[PDB]
Formats: C-alpha cells, structure tokens, sequence
C-alpha cells in the first residue's frame, strides 16, 4: 500500500521549527513561527491562564465529554468579542458557534460544511496569505483563487487591484478577509476601505469568512473587530473562525471558534445541525481546557483585567521592537529604508527579502524567518537585535 | 447561501444526551453514552490524572505549538502499550505515531491520508459497529461496506458468516477491526479466530485498521492487544487508531493515537510525511494537556501504579454489574433468560430490545439507551438497578 508514496515537502513555517530544533550554533535565532517571544526571549504561560488553571484544577468534578460545540459560555462570550456586547446577531439568536482546535480546526470545520451543505465551489484568498489556507480549503475539496491584495514597490494595500481582482468573483463564491494583522503582510483596510468591500459584497453577492486569529494585536480588542461588524451590520450571512492561541498564548491546547451567522434564528439553526454533522465526523467533540481556560478568565472581572494588561503589554513591546528593528537596520548599514515596516501591524514584518536573502540568512547566519520574507518581529529582544541587524545587511 | 441546508437528523449516541439533558423527570436513567459512572453515578476525574494536573501546573513553562505529530514521549509509550515492551516494530523503527484529538481524530486522519495517498476506495465495517464509523469514512470520500459479525439468536460472533462475507472484499481494501470490547456487541475473537483473521488478511491483501478505544477494558492491558499483536507481527501495514478517552477517564480533552506502521523505516516515514500534510490541513497540531497527563502517568512508575488500579477497579465493577443486571431481571420478572450478557466486555450488553421497546423506555420510564438495544453496563449503580429493571420487563 504505501511503497509508492512520495515524500511530501515540508509545511514552510513548521518546517522552520523542524531545521532550528536541529541547529547546533548557539547563537541562531528564530523569526519564523508566530509564537510572541517575550524579553528574554521566552514564551511564557500568561499569569491569567495560570491562574484559571489552579481554578480549574480544584474545582473540576468529570471528564466527561463536551457536547459538538463545546463550552456555550465560551461560544457567547468570543460572539460578545466578535460582534459587540449587545449586539444586534447576539440579540435575534442569528450568531451560532462551535467551540473548535484552533483557527485552523474552525477554517476546516467551515471548509468541510460549505462543501457538502452549500453550492460554493470557490475560495478567494488574499494574495500573499498564510500559506496554509490553501491546504484547508483544498482539503475539502474547494479550489482556491487569489486575489491581488498587496503593493511591493510602495508597501500598502493596493485596493484598486483589490477591487479588480475580486470584479471576476461570483455571487455565491466565498472570499476570506483577515480580520485584522494581515498574515503576512501586516497591512489592513482602513475602515472606510471594508465598508466599501462591505457594500461591495452585498451587491455581487459574494458570503464573507473572516480569519480572526490576531484580536487584540493591532489597535485593542473592539478596535480591531471594526470591520468584520462593519460586515456583520450588512451581511445576512457570514462564518468567522476565531483563534485564541495568539491573544491568549494558548497555542498548544488548540482553542478556537466556528460562528456561523444566518439570516434569523431558524436558518441559522438548521444550518448549524449540518455543521455539527461535520465536527462529529471529524474529530467528536472540542478539547476543553484550553477552551474552559478562557471561559474562565472572560467570565471572572479581575482574571479578565489581568488578562488585558498582559494582551497590551504583549501589543505595547512588539512596537517597540519594530522601532528598534529599523532604528538599529539604519545605524548597521541597511541598504534601505525600512521605514514602512513601523507601519504594519500584529506581530510580523514582511520585508522585501528574496527566498536566496532568507536561505542564506539560515544558512550562515543561522537567523531563520519564513521564505516571503516574514519575520517575526515578536521574536526580537534587545539582546539578539544587533547580530541579526547585522545578518541581515550582510546579505543585502 | 443557507436557505435550503435542511436539519441534519441527531446523532444516535450524542442525540441521547441533548434529550437526557432536558428530560424533568426526577428518575431518569441515561444507559446511552460509553462514558464511565462509579458506585454513585459520578464520572469521577482519576486520581492519577489530578496528581498528573497538578505536576503540570507547576511545571509548565510555555504553552508554545507542539509538532504536528505532539509529544513523542506519547507516541512511545502508546506504542509500548499497543505493540509490547520490546517489540520488534519498535525495534525495527517500523512504526510512526501522531496525537490526534480523540480515537476520532484517529480514524479521520488515517481515512483522509488513505483517501488521498492511497489506491484504497473501500473500508469494510462489522455488522454493526460503533454508528459513527460509517459518516467518518464517508467524509473522506471513502465508501462503506459491512461484513457480517454477530449471529443474534445464538448471541455470538458467526464467523463463518464472517469469513464468507470478507471472501468478496479486495486486495486492496480496509479492514477495519475492533481492538477488542467490539462496540455494540461486546463480543471479541478468540485468540485462535484472530490468527486465522490474520493469516487471512495476508493471503487476501487487505489493509488493517485497528479501532482500540477500550484497552484495559476486557482482560487486561497487554491481554486485551494479543489480536492486533497477532496481526502486527504478520502485517508488514498497518494502521491503528488508538483512544484513551475510556482507560484515563478523558473523555474532554481528547487524547488518541494514530499509529501507522509500514514495512521498513523509510517508507514508513515517507508515508508518515503525508499523514503530517493531512494533520496540518485538518486541525493545524494537537491539544496538549490531555496528552501530556497520558505521558505523566505512563512514564512515572508510581503514578503509573496508581492509574492501573483505577483501570481495574472500573473493570471489575461493571463486571459486577453485568452480573447484577441478569440476576435482579430474572427476579423481576423477565421473559427471557438474559445469561447472554454476562458473556459480552467492555462497557456494553446489547441486548434483543427493538427500537420501540428502546423508544418506549425513554418515553414512560425515562431510561435512555441506543436505539440498537445497545445498553451501558458502567451506568449502572446498585441504586438504580432495580427501577430499571421493572423497566425493561413492563416493556419486554
Ligand atoms: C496563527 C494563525 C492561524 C492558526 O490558528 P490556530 O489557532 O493556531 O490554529 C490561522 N490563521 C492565521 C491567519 C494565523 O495567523
Ligand atoms: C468511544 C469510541 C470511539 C471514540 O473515541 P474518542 O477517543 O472518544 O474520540 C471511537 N471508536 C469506538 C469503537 C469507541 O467506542
């Protein structure tokens, strides 16, 4: 059976993880990989999560299984961080969630519903985009299309190539929008810009799935889910996948959410019978620590007041790395201008490096950040700022 | 988009739940889910998964991304458990592992890899088997076929019926087996039917899918693997789909193993290439902290110690259930003589009920169970015994 099976490539940014595991120079540094590095280059386990884990271990009776969806508390309280507490979706019971393994798990749980419960055929994603949409998507059988999204020579949203691209999308095709943080990129509409890709979904028809997976890493929480509720205000119908591994530095206890937006309340629930359909034939039901964790600290005022101090401790020092990455690129010999990069926003910086720059920078240097270009500005401390300054010009 | 997704129907095991859970009658009896219940009607957390808990607790530094395959410390202890302390497949680093969320996590990862790097288009399933088997194939795209198993008026397997049902599946076909404590039925090969599958399987060309969800559960640990032993060392492929839901009492945080075996190390890690490109397009890595207890307690000897008493004292108990249901029917009135059941393991006795005797006692006596006639053994407790008794002869 399996003599004829090819190898398969290694995945672009876990592979990273795989050659630096293996790296015996003391001095490599990683860049690669979306994990928040702390001052000394730690990733910690947050104090609030900590805390909601003696909590959980003191008073937690049973093991015993979760339904499809999960936690219902952890589905209202991430439809309050989506959409507004208050909101209107909340209020007509038109939102639905199911408590997934990550973003990926909810990006898959939704590919594996429209596939067999829906007539959409095609997924639009952003070009360039985290590379592992389009194994998700493929995965469920939808093919994936691009569409224009980034300007190289100036280092913005090019909107009207945005705009043109999309123009070849159909009614009924879905087209993923990054909530916020575009991965890689950094840059994100303006919200005057997604209310015009609001309007303009409206009128050609198109459902909208949003890959929130940095809230809270851009401006604040509500701040950054702007224009999703810009959508959400017009959309009838949407799916947002949510990702608590990021704010929450949750990463390996796979916390994340499906929510499933329709019409009113009936439509919705008929079609979150099909998505529960979909989780059960899959993995049954979602793991709930990780899970139980956030509806701990999202429940609690004082382990939710922790918990924000931390997140904006997190946002507030990747700002300060990203001056230090281009004061300190200026003051080593930098060939360019870097001063776009103090622009984008989450915790990466796509620089223009070319996929020789990047392999050579591994290969000699031992610094490691994605073949794009993407580095990983949250890996930076002022203790390894200076060698991989100087890396980095040296293969200018 | 979602106007015509009409109502999936409720799944046969989970559906009880979201009924039992909104039933008002003070003396409902639940005898649906495969979920443990002690002496009182708890599902206890384990003890040696609370010290486990509080070992992680303390020492635990970051919750940064697991690989895509999780904690080998896992995958060798799992294979330890599964193949023997010693091994040969073990030995011959024949054999790759990756955690996966729950036994169906499992089995879903093993179907989408074959569907996709595989010539494989069927799976043969007993007649019956655990109802989700069918929709988690079917889901890759594979098709389902059943092969005769259990004999209903003599109340054992028909092996006969099951040779000549097999002799019309390919080479090149799945077969997929029940480890052992067969879900619904309870009733296993004998050692001496297990070598005649598995020479049988080999002149035939059949791939092996082992599902083993209730090891520990029959016999005992190594005792209750001696089939799949049987089968490995004949098998130069095969894949097992390991749980640890049922022997932790971890139901939530699914914790499971997809063990794929090959004929030598290299081709076996090609192809454990592909089922790592399956995972990252799935759900991206695995849960951590149901696994991480796993690895606990199966690397620490007394810990170790502790948790095999706990398997075994949930062993014998519902073996003295099992006693206890044939005794107080006979003295309750029962037509039949239920002296069947006392020869079935694991959790279960499928007894003869129809879907209407099933269907009636949820309806007037609240006792809920498949609607196979499939009963759980473990959710009964001296107290509840007899009420339930009475209601199964007042439907007899
Ligand atoms: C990090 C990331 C993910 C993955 O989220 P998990 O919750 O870790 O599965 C998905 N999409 C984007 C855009 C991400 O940056
Ligand atoms: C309980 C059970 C499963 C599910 O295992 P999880 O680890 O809970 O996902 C799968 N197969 C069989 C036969 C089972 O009894």
């Amino acid at each position: 059976m399996f003599e004829n099976i090819t190898a398969a490539p290694a995945d672009p940014i876990l592979g990273l993880a795989d050659l630096f595991r293996a790296d015996e120079r003391p001095g490599k540094i990683n860049l690669g990989i979306g994990v928040y590095k702390d001052e000394t280059g730690k990733t910690p386990v947050l104090t609030s999560v900590k805390k909601a884990e003696q909590y959980l271990l003191e008073n937690e009776t049973t093991k015993n299984y979760l339904g499809i969806d999960g936690i219902p508390e952890f589905g209202r309280c991430t439809q309050e961080l989506l959409f507004g507490k208050g909101s209107a979706l909340i209020n007509d019971k038109r939102a639905r969630t199911a408590q997934t393994p990550g973003g990926t798990g909810a990006l898959r749980v939704a590919a594996d519903f429209l596939a067999k419960n829906t007539s959409v055929k095609r997924v639009w994603v952003s070009n360039p985009s985290w590379p592992n949409h389009k194994s998700v998507f493929n995965s469920a059988g939808l093919e994936v299309r691009e569409y224009a999204y980034y300007d190289a020579e100036n280092h913005t949203l090019d909107f009207d190539a945005l705009i043109n691209s999309l123009n070849e999308a159909q009614a009924g095709d879905v087209v993923l929008f990054h909530g916020c943080c575009h991965n890689p990129t950094g840059i994100d509409p303006t919200l005057e810009q997604w209310q015009t890709l609001a309007q303009l979904s409206v009128e050609k028809g198109w459902l909208p799935l949003f890959d929130f997976a940095y809230q809270g890493f851009a401006r604040g929480l509500e701040e950054d889910a702007e224009g999703l509720r810009a959508f959400a205000a017009m959309h009838k119908e949407l799916i947002v996948a949510s990702s608590y591994s990021k704010n929450f530095g949750l990463y390996n206890e796979r916390v994340g959410a499906c929510t499933l937006v329709a019409a009113d309340s009936e439509t919705v629930d008929r079609a979150f019978s099909q998505m529960k359909a979909a989780i059960r034939a899959n993995y049954s039901n979602p793991p709930a620590h990780g899970a139980s964790v956030v509806a701990t600290i999202l429940s609690n005022d004082a382990l939710r007041a922790i918990w924000e101090q931390e997140l904006t401790d997190m946002r507030q020092r990747i700002q300060r790395m990203r001056q230090l990455f281009v004061n300190t690129l200026q003051e080593k010999g930098a060939n360019r201008d870097f001063s776009f990069i103090i622009k984008q926003n989450g915790m990466f910086s796509f620089s223009g490096l070319t996929k020789e720059q990047v392999l050579r920078l591994r290969e000699e240097f031992g610094v490691y950040a994605v073949a794009s270009g993407r580095v990983n500005v949250a890996g930076m401390t002022p203790d390894n700022m200076a060698p991989l300054c100087e890396a980095i010009v040296a293969v200018l």
